[PDB]
């Protein structure tokens, strides 16, 4: 039986925590596990394997001289700008804003950090997964995930978000 402390940790939850437990913050560049040079809470800087391109492509994100290191206020302001850009990114899509709309709460939060992640295109490609949430089918929906090239190459980053797409719940979220 939930507690009432319990009862309140869905309160504490939001997108913003959920991609900070997912992506994690790191102030100074990092390959992630695709090798991909990031910082922050989850912010690609560039796919480019030259260390000079992610750099460049930092000051101008944060615009300042940084040196490939960050603050935790400036990885905050980005993060922001970078979860904007995701639900944004459904808001507008023919495809994803029809899916967005028919979920819960939690799912929408799913939604927004599976774009945050994969960005718009990649997404709105899962024809068969969308179609599967829109039909409240989220254990075929779950499963269709874990068969992705996104779960499976960094299955750490993604599976949470798989399991809040199965549940609605945030459980997957708790006693990190």
């Amino acid at each position: 039986i939930p507690t009432t402390e319990n009862l309140y940790f869905q309160g504490s939850m939001n997108i913003f925590e959920m991609l900070r437990i997912d992506e994690g913050l790191r102030l100074k560049i990092y390959k992630d596990c695709e090798g991909y040079y990031t910082i922050g809470i989850g912010h690609l800087l560039t796919k480019s394997p030259d260390l000079n391109a992610a750099k460049s492509e930092l000051d101008k994100a944060i615009g300042r001289n940084c040196n490939g290191v960050i603050t935790k206020d400036e990885a905050e302001k980005l993060f922001n700008q970078d979860v904007d850009a995701a639900v944004r990114g459904i808001l507008r899509n023919a495809k994803l804003k029809p899916v967005y709309d028919s979920l819960d709460a939690v799912r929408r939060c799913a939604a927004i950090n599976h774009v945050f992640q994969m960005g718009v295109t990649g997404v709105a490609g899962f024809t068969n997964v969308l179609r599967m949430l829109q039909q409240k089918r989220w254990d075929e929906a779950a499963v269709n995930l874990a068969k992705s090239r996104w779960y499976n190459q960094c299955p750490d980053r993604a599976k949470r978000v798989i399991t809040t797409f199965r549940t609605g719940t945030w459980d997957a979220y708790k006693n990190l």
